[PDB]
């Protein structure tokens, strides 16, 4: 089952899932509901200009190691791993002024329109993600909120590969 989200191509290497249609409040409190989906999945992101792993659990991303052309490339990739893990940083991340998602046509994608709002602008994303200390593994590095390489701290899950 290969399947399209993103302009990426995923497809699931390992795990199950069932789905369960949920209501979460962004953080201008205002009610989505998402179609859910439980159980621990791994996946491979592949892109016109990036690819990925991604390690998912329900409504949580676990890991994603992204290798990508360039800088905006890879923020692309990692901008649609976080949407898709469905986290409720990433829904909390959703605040201010007109930021609303258009719900009185029920036919309408949330996913999408989360999508859309984060590829306009991540910086609310990135930094409402949270950091964490990396250890020394060779041949990947930290990515900071600011799309900064770092070799000590990096975009909690996240890791680039080098092409
Ligand atoms: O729910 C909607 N869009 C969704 C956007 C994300 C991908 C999703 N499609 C698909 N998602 C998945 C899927 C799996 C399968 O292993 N796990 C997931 N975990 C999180 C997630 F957001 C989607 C998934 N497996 C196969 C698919 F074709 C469709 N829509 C589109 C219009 C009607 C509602």
């Amino acid at each position: 089952s290969s399947f399209s989200f993103g302009g990426f191509t995923f497809k699931r290497t390992s795990g199950s899932s069932i789905k369960r249609e949920e209501e979460v409040l962004t953080g201008n409190l205002q009610t989505l509901k998402i179609r859910v989906h439980e159980g621990y999945e791994e996946f491979t992101m592949v892109g016109k200009r990036a690819t990925a792993i991604l390690r998912k659990a329900t409504r949580r991303l676990v890991q994603l190691i992204v290798s990508g052309k360039d800088e905006q490339s890879i923020a692309e990739a990692i901008i649609v791993a976080m949407v898709f893990s469905q986290e409720d940083c990433m829904i909390k991340a959703v605040r201010g002024d007109l930021n609303f998602v258009n719900r009185a046509n029920q036919r309408l994608n949330p996913m999408h329109q989360l999508l859309r709002h984060f590829q306009k602008d991540a910086k609310v994303l990135f930094q409402n993600w949270g950091i964490e200390h990396i250890d020394n593994v060779m041949g990947m590095v930290g990515v900071l909120p600011d799309m900064t390489p770092s070799t000590e701290m990096s975009m909690r899950g996240i890791r680039v590969s080098k092409m």
